[PDB]
């Protein structure tokens, strides 16, 4: 079966952001969801292909998926679609083991509904949010992994690298 994953960073009060700079700088994030998502489809808004600089832009050994309701909006080296299963629908034309879904509320609130896995950066903190991760019902769910990462000089907050799985 083709492992649907919504890989996130929220606070403890499931903050997230809406945009480019999240309210939280994490350089290990980044780089977990660089080494996570590395040969794996990634399904993205809008909002989170604008973000990336264009010298990085689209990113390196990954198949890119836009999600827009913009008709015929241009992302050359990407492929464009409509809604998620849209995005989904072509992830398995290509037999890939582990699609990846990243975006705001509106995003995992559409794709909560198919998703089998859950790879949560929990920021140990508590933030004045105003979108939301979607709530999950935990005994539908179950922590397969979780890794520490202590706060230092280069993250202002602690974190845990968690994977959660539906049952």
């Amino acid at each position: 079966g083709m492992i649907i994953s919504l890989i996130a960073a929220l606070t403890e009060n499931r903050v997230i952001g809406k945009s480019n700079d999240l309210p939280w700088h994490l350089p290990d994030d980044m780089k977990y969801f660089m080494q996570t998502t590395l040969g794996h489809h990634v399904i993205m808004g809008r909002k989170n292909y604008e973000s990336i600089p264009a010298k990085f832009r689209p990113l390196a050994n990954r198949t890119n998926i836009v999600v827009t309701r913009q008709e015929e909006y241009d992302a050359a080296g990407c492929i464009v679609v409509n809604s998620i299963p849209a995005g989904i629908d072509i992830a398995i034309d290509n037999r890939e083991a582990e699609v990846f879904i990243i975006g705001g509320a509106e995003i995992y609130t559409q794709s909560l509904a198919f998703a089998n896995r859950l790879y949560l950066t929990e920021i140990q903190t508590s933030l004045e949010g105003d979108a939301f991760f979607p709530m999950f019902n935990k005994h539908e769910w179950n922590e397969l992994s979780r890794k520490h990462h202590p706060l230092d000089e280069k993250h202002r907050y602690s974190f845990d690298f968690v994977i959660y799985e539906k049952k």
